[PDB]
């Protein structure tokens, strides 16, 4: 028993799902596209049928050098600057258009809402938004895909984390992780993406550069950020998207 009534109202970001495009083979523009992202190792017909064979059979797949290298290059230069800049540690250090994610007890990290563009964000956000990316990610997983949401998220060490929660229908989930400190790759100081159930562990992914995570969440399990400690000196810089499979 409680007193008073549960009240989640304190609590943000708070995630609006958006429209997935549905699910077809992927046209010559759609690679034109998507190769000035991604590696062209994951963009041939060939490639695009093995991940999607390793994801049916093992539900998860994790892929190293992710991104196209000279994009990859060009995001690395603007994160190791932002490294180089003081950490905003307090809301009022923080530079537009980043957010707090709140309150304290629940999480705490920075982050850019699905739709978030400009010059000055360092994260890929359009990436996940163009159509060309929808289809490869349903082709990849084999599931059509009703609706999805990204968060771009910055954890800071000695601060940032998030707890477990659960989810209550299976879902689609996607990890492009863009941290290239030292310190962060070492999960004595925490920082990797934990799955578990209610041994429990599902997977433990370290927090890497250019490392893109697909991962099947079947109902209930529990996924979390593990809290990012001093040591790490540098930040966790991450998207993350949830996606809901047409199922039924």
């Amino acid at each position: 028993s409680g007193i008073p009534m549960k009240q989640m109202d304190l609590e943000l970001p708070r995630f609006s799902y958006y429209p997935v495009v549905k699910p077809e083979p992927l046209s010559k523009q759609d690679t034109d596209i998507l190769s000035n992202y991604i590696n062209p190792l994951y963009l041939t017909p060939d490639g695009i049928e093995k991940l999607s064979k390793r994801f049916f059979q093992d539900s998860v797949i994790v892929l190293v050098e992710f991104l196209n290298q000279e994009f990859a290059n060009t995001l690395l230069k603007r994160i190791i600057d932002a490294e180089r800049q003081p950490t905003p540690m307090h809301s009022s250090e923080v530079s537009f258009p980043w957010k707090t994610a709140i309150p304290p007890h629940k999480h705490r990290y920075l982050y850019l809402d699905h739709e978030e563009f400009g010059p000055d964000i360092i994260l890929p956000m359009d990436l996940q938004r163009l159509p060309a990316f929808q289809r490869w990610i349903q082709l990849v997983s084999g599931l059509p895909l009703r609706s999805f949401h990204q968060v771009g998220r910055r954890f800071r060490p000695g601060s940032d984390f998030t707890l477990a929660t659960t989810n209550d229908t299976a879902l689609l989930e996607a990890t492009l992780c863009l941290s290239p400190g030292t310190g962060i790759a070492n999960t004595d100081n925490g920082a990797y993406d934990i799955y578990m159930i209610g041994d429990s562990i599902l997977l433990s992914l370290p927090a890497a550069w250019n490392v893109f995570s697909l991962v099947y969440r079947d109902e209930g399990v529990l996924q979390f950020v593990k809290y990012v400690s001093r040591q790490a000196e540098s930040s966790r810089w991450d998207i993350y998207s949830q996606w809901n499979p047409v199922a039924e």
